[PDB]
């Protein structure tokens, strides 16, 4: 599993409206 977008951010794991796009950086997956 990856993120779908890319400009993921640690912080945008601190967005649920994100996390989404980013997981990978968020560490949901």
């Amino acid at each position: 599993c990856e993120n779908t977008i890319s400009g993921c951010s640690r912080a945008d794991c601190l967005l649920t409206h994100r996390k989404q796009g980013c997981q990978k950086t968020c560490g949901l997956c």
